[PDB]
């Protein structure tokens, strides 16, 4: 595999956004994997609709939580395959209820056939996301709270509870690392990302690493 890799340098990846105070990470780790896989399929970069998860996939409970791999498969197997954008399904949930779902007024912005559930291993994981991009994860993140930049060394590994996108590493540098998009706005860590060592399996990042498909 290349010694580092960064999909925002090819320009894969979307602004970062803002869960509020919401429990909806879930969702914008698995919206933000397809923008990324729907992009790299040879599309235009797209918003895409966290609100349409967290309100229509009653697999998941919306602000209180949710699988990344249960969203791909409502997707797939609830709504035809079809991702709204953004634009069409504005996020609605950021002071913490997510509203009833809508069905009407919105507008396909991009589609998935399946999903692929990764190796518990970083190497395969950093193999696979250099040659097919983002890869959604699981992570602790109890430890992140206060997270300003730099890359986290002792991050607390115990119990996953957030739901982010890896987007990229670096396996040449002094502290090896991997890049992570999260969502709590750009004024959280570096314009929104954090970076944390590769190769420790700190945070328990390669306990839940999957990928949506786009045909
Ligand atoms: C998102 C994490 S968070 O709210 O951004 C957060 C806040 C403080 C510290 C760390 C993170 C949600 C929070 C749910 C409870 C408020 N997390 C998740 O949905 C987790 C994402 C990875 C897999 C596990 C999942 C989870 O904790 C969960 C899934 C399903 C159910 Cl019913 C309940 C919880």
């Amino acid at each position: 595999a290349p010694a580092a890799v960064d999909w925002r340098a090819r320009g894969a990846v979307t602004a970062v956004k803002d869960q509020g105070q919401c429990g909806s990470c879930w969702a914008f780790s698995a919206i933000g994997n397809v923008e990324c896989q729907w992009f790299l399929a040879g599309h235009p970069l797209t918003n895409l609709a966290e609100q349409m998860l967290v309100s229509c996939d009653k697999t998941d409970s919306g602000c209180s939580g949710g699988l990344m791999n249960n969203a791909f498969e409502w997707i797939v197997q609830e709504n035809n395959g079809a991702v709204y954008t953004e634009d069409s399904y504005p996020y609605a949930s950021g002071e913490g209820i997510s509203p009833p779902c809508t069905t009407s007024g919105h507008t396909v912005g991009a589609t998935i056939t399946g999903h692929v559930e990764l190796p518990q291993d970083e190497a395969q994981i950093a193999a696979w996301l250099a040659v097919n991009g983002p890869v959604a994860v699981a992570v602790d993140a109890s430890s992140w709270m206060t997270y300003t930049g730099g890359v986290m060394t002792s991050c607390v590994s115990e119990q996953l509870d957030h739901g982010v996108l890896l987007v990229g590493y670096n396996d040449g540098a002094a502290v090896p690392y991997w890049i992570i998009k999260n969502s709590w706005t750009t004024q959280w860590g570096e314009e929104g990302y954090i970076r944390i060592a590769k190769g420790s399996n700190q945070c328990l990042v390669k306990e839940e690493a999957s990928s949506a498909v786009v045909g």
